[PDB]
C-alpha cells in the first residue's frame, strides 16, 4: 500500500503497535533487523514517524526523536538510494544503480536497497514519483544485467532479518508477508513480543 516499506511493530503482548526504535530498546526486536527495517525506510523515502504516517530525512528523523543517534550514520547512506548522488565530476545527479556501475559506490552495498525499492513498487527515479520496473531499469543502463537478475530473482534474496516471533531467518519480502496491517494507520507493522 502507497509504496510504503515495512513501518513498525506489532506488539502482540499489549495489541499495541510501537516503533522499530521502541521495539529494539525494549529488547522486542534484535537490534541488526532494526536497523535494517530503518535502511529499508530511508531508502525508500524516509523513516516512518507511525502516528502520522509521515516519512522524514535521516536528520529530520533523530531531530524527533524517530531513531537513535547511532543509527544516523548508517542510515544516511541507505538514504542515498532514495536522494540519488551528485556525480563528482559531471555534477548529475544519480540513482545508486548509476553510481556502481560508474564505479562510485560498490553493488554490495546498494544491492539490498535496490531489492527493498523493488518489493515496494519498483527501482526509485531520483527526484520523482512513479516506481521504474527491473525491465525498463535494465534497458535504459539505470541497471546492470547482474543486478537486474539478481532483483528478479526474489525467492534468493539474503535471509538476513529475524524474526522476532518464530526466530526464522527471513528475506525482507518474506518479513512483508509476516507484517499485519495496522488497524489505524494502515502501515505495516511485524509481530513482535
Amino acid at each position: 500500500d502507497d509504496s510504503f516499506p515495512i513501518a513498525g511493530i506489532y506488539d502482540t503482548t499489549t495489541d499495541n503497535k510501537c516503533s522499530i526504535k521502541t521495539a529494539v530498546a525494549k529488547n522486542m526486536l534484535d537490534p541488526i533487523t532494526g536497523q535494517k527495517l530503518l535502511e529499508a525506510q530511508a531508502a525508500t523515502g524516509g523513516i516512518v514517524d507511525l502516528l502520522s504516517r509521515e516519512r522524514y530525512s535521516v536528520h529530520k528523523a533523530m531531530e524527533r526523536g524517530l531513531i537513535e543517534n547511532t543509527s544516523t550514520q548508517r542510515l544516511l547512506n541507505a538514504q542515498k538510494a532514495f536522494t540519488g548522488i551528485e556525480d563528482p565530476v559531471t555534477k548529475k545527479r544519480l540513482s545508486v544503480g548509476e553510481a556502481v556501475q560508474k564505479g562510485w559506490m560498490p553493488r554490495e552495498s546498494v544491492l539490498p536497497h535496490l531489492q527493498v525499492q523493488h518489493l515496494t513498487g519498483g527501482l526509485i527515479d531520483p527526484k520523482r514519483t512513479g516506481r521504474i520496473p527491473i525491465q525498463q531499469a535494465l534497458l535504459s543502463g539505470m541497471i546492470s544485467e547482474e543486478l537486474a537478475q539478481l532483483l528478479q530473482d526474489e525467492s534468493s534474496y539474503e535471509k538476513d532479518l529475524t524474526d522476532p516471533i518464530s526466530k526464522e531467518r527471513l528475506s525482507y519480502k518474506e518479513a512483508m508477508g509476516r507484517c499485519r496491517k495496522d488497524p489505524l494507520s494502515g502501515l505495516l507493522l511485524l509481530p513482535a513480543a
